[PDB]
């Protein structure tokens, strides 16, 4: 085993000026091309990779974990997987959560009632991208109301409809039993596992590392999206009605942002719900299914999609990171690319690439050299900025952190802010804590006169985690 990186001493001695130990210029990211080579018409429409359960037993079969991380494999729907390991779905009824907690906070998104897989403007002219999803915010109670007179109404120029999401089911003293029952789960779809990188952030991040539900009802449209960062998603369907889902491989993602832009909408932080004429037309392959009560959708690294209630139903989900190179990789990409988009990226990879060399011993080659490699350019530029302070002449004030606080972003642009946090004098005096990252502060003072700069790590931490982060045996 041959290491490539240099020591933590080697990093510092060079920042204290030569030969360079490595280039810093980086190649900046951009929206991959139509993947190669081109799919023919008659591959654009492929069936689902689908596993069908019977017995708990086969939930826990080892070859499933890697069927669903198979980057070839977008989707995958795992049929009967509520059945199978018995899980009580009625914990998770409109009537129980109601009983639960019926003050709870519901965000809603009021939408047009659209016909099938289509979107039109709202005068029912044409179709277009853009999806109209207003937002307010309600009781579980009220909304609960809505959703059961709203199929009454049924057993007897779009219509609004209503639609419960972003439900917050993190609080484990409001909803003991729900999550209770989710530790059912084999390991690799869990909420929390030693195996999935959302657990190693060390705090928590809403809707990826806590469950989301949602309560719907038919119309109800989660438009196109990749995940926070490329991770992958656990959708399981509570029933009674199903969803349709439509899946796009994250190789197209590429090609989907310059639909939407060619539409005048933002890909990262737009609505948009994607025509599938025209995606058709520029040989995108699309997966779409329906998911029903108690099957469970794998939403693989980076996958395109979006998805619509065709019954009344609810459904929960969260996020998983696999520890492979594969989802470290692709949610590295999606960290540099927000930067770039002034996006911000809800996971903090800096913070949690850190918190993965204090924790886990990874054997995987790639991944371990990918890994090493972010501490090692984070390790030098927080040195670099450390060396170019004490230059000017700017003092550094000692203000560490709690173990479980939570990573820190820029209060302007959003971006991560690591180990250095500049903050105005009236804000630290006030413990308002309003942080900047270096550039935003210095674009309202050069010589950052109007700020103090917070150090949450020492350096010798930061040194002695780098050079025990090493290549564990298999
Ligand atoms: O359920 C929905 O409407 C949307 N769900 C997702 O986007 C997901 O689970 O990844
Ligand atoms: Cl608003
Ligand atoms: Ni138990
Ligand atoms: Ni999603
Ligand atoms: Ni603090
Ligand atoms: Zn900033």
């Amino acid at each position: 085993s041959v290491s490539i990186y240099p020591s933590s001493a080697e990093v510092l001695k060079a920042c204290r000026n030569n030969s360079s130990i490595l280039l810093d210029k980086c190649p900046p990211p951009r929206p991959p091309s139509s993947p190669y080579p081109p799919l023919p018409k008659d591959k654009l429409n492929p069936p689902t990779p689908s596993i069908y359960l019977e017995n708990k037993r086969d939930a826990f079969f080892p070859p499933l974990h890697q069927f669903c991380t198979n980057p070839n494999n977008p989707v995958t729907v795992i049929r009967g997987l509520a059945g199978a390991l018995k899980l009580d779905l009625g914990l998770f009824s409109t009537k129980t959560l109601v009983e639960a907690n019926n003050e709870h906070m519901v965000e809603v998104r009021t939408q047009l009632l659209q016909p099938a897989d289509e979107n039109w403007d709202p005068t029912g002219t044409k179709k277009i991208w853009h999806c109209e999803s207003n937002r307010s915010h309600t009781t579980i109670a009220k909304y609960a109301q809505y959703q059961a007179s709203s199929f009454q109404e049924s057993l007897r120029p779009f219509k609004t409809i209503k639609f419960g999401t972003n439900i917050d089911l993190s609080d484990d003293k409001k909803w003991k039993l729900q999550l209770h029952e989710l530790t059912k789960l084999p390991a690799f779809v869990r909420v929390v596992s030693a195996g999935n990188l959302l657990s190693h952030v060390g705090h928590t991040i809403l809707g990826m590392n806590t469950v989301q539900l949602y309560m719907k009802v038919p119309g109800s449209r989660t438009p196109g999206h990749q995940e926070n960062n490329n991770f992958c998603s656990v959708n399981i369907n509570i029933g009674p009605g199903d969803c349709e889902w439509f899946v796009v491989p994250e190789g197209y993602w590429g090609v989907l942002n310059d639909f939407c832009e060619k539409n005048n909408l933002n890909f990262l932080m737009g609505s948009w719900w994607p025509n599938l004429e025209d995606l058709y037309e520029a040989n995108v392959p699309v997966y779409r299914f329906i998911q029903r009560p108690g099957d469970l959708v794998w939403i693989n690294a980076g996958t395109v999609h979006w998805v619509q209630a065709i019954g009344w139903c609810n459904n929960i989900a969260w996020n998983v990171g696999p520890l492979t190179a594969c989802q470290y990789k692709l949610a590295v990409e999606r960290y540099e690319w927000n930067k770039l988009q002034s996006v911000k990226s809800i996971v903090p990879m800096v913070h949690l690439s850190w918190n993965m060399a204090r924790n886990i011993k990874v054997s995987d080659p790639k991944l371990f050299e990918m890994i090493k490699y972010c501490l090692l350019r984070t390790l030098k530029q927080c040195q670099t900025l450390r060396e170019a302070l004490i230059a000017a002449g700017k003092e550094i004030i000692w203000h560490g952190r709690t173990k479980e606080e939570p990573a820190h972003y820029c209060s302007i642009c959003e971006v991560e802010v690591f180990d250095l946090l500049f903050v105005t004098n009236e804000s630290n005096s006030r413990k308002t804590y309003i942080v900047h990252c270096q550039d935003c502060a210095r674009k309202t003072s050069g010589n950052l006169e109007n700020f103090v700069v917070l150090e949450q790590y020492k350096m010798e931490d930061l040194m002695q985690v780098y050079d025990q982060f090493t290549l564990a045996p298999p």
